[PDB]
């Protein structure tokens, strides 16, 4: 079926939970043996969210190459994304090591450091120009260059220096600051405006390594971001945009990381975002 009318048909019939449970039943199951090794327990935020072995990102280190991060490679859309958990106190250096080694231009953050009165990820970037951060375990330096605070999101320019080679690179930090502590946004308008800002920066384009996207677990809000982007790109590329099947695209993405889209409300929000986004594109 088309999307917008499939949408109203699920609303009128109130069957979002049944649609979402079908997706969960059909999703891929692949091994995640490296994630479950005992030496990696303090590298995982949640025991039930792990990268598959076949698609995990490897650090270029011979001691321990493990990080909780997956490469989602979308062949028809010609987009790649790295989805990862919010960094932990003992993985902030690994996180920036990955950004460096994978040649990413942009980092997309969809959570606040504290939500619901608890810590959802480490404070992994500097908040003042004159107070830079040094990660001694991976030999990197990170400096805040500039910061632009808007009503729904903040953009930061950062300098990442590899202290071993003295090479430097400019990294863009796109921080969506207004996702509600509970539920999903009422309108997708500000999320779509944010996605377009990331696109306009060049961070999603083939002349750079894959964008790094995270929330707390790296599967819920993060899944919404890449699902909406890929679906909109396919609607632009194909002769018949109504052929784009968001449930099929989601199942393809779940071949590369488990659990993408965590609730039926996130599924409905993803439909809403693609539907509204397709009207603005034209
Ligand atoms: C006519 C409908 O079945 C549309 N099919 C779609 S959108 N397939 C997608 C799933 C993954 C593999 C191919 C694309 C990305």
């Amino acid at each position: 079926m088309e999307m917008e009318k499939e949408f109203e048909q699920i609303d009128k019939s109130g069957s979002w939970a049944a649609i979402y449970q079908d997706i969960r039943h059909e999703a891929s199951d692949f091994p995640s043996r490296v994630a479950k090794l005992p030496k990696n327990k303090n590298r995982n935020r949640y025991r039930d969210v792990s990268p598959f072995d076949h698609s995990r990102i490897k650090l270029h280190q011979e001691d321990n190459d493990y990080i909780n991060a997956s490469l989602i490679k979308m062949e028809e859309a010609q987009r790649s994304y790295i989805l990862t958990q919010g960094p932990l106190p003992n993985t902030v250096g690994h996180f920036w090591e990955m950004v460096w080694e994978q040649k990413s231009r942009g980092v997309v953050m969809l959570n606040r450091v504290m939500e619901k009165g608890s810590l959802k990820c480490a404070q992994y970037w500097p908040q003042k120009e004159e107070k830079e951060m040094i990660f001694e375990d991976t030999n990197l330096k990170l400096t805040l260059i500039s910061e632009d605070i808007k009503s729904y999101y903040t953009v930061r320019q950062l300098e990442l220096e590899n202290l071993t080679t003295q090479e430097t690179r400019e990294i863009l930090h796109f921080h969506y600051t207004t996702w509600p502590d509970f539920g999903v946004p009422e309108s997708p308008a500000s999320f779509l405006n944010f996605l377009f800002k990331v696109r306009e920066s060049g961070s999603l384009s083939p002349e750079h390594g894959p964008v790094v996207v995270h929330c707390s677990a790296g599967i819920g809000r993060s899944g919404t971001f890449c699902l909406a982007d890929t679906c909109l790109l396919l609607m632009d590329k194909r002769k018949d945009p109504s052929s784009v099947d968001i449930k099929k695209v989601l199942l393809e993405m779940r071949k590369f990381r488990m659990g993408l889209i965590q609730t039926a409300d996130q599924l409905r929000f993803s439909y809403l975002a693609v539907i509204e986004g397709a009207k603005f594109i034209m």
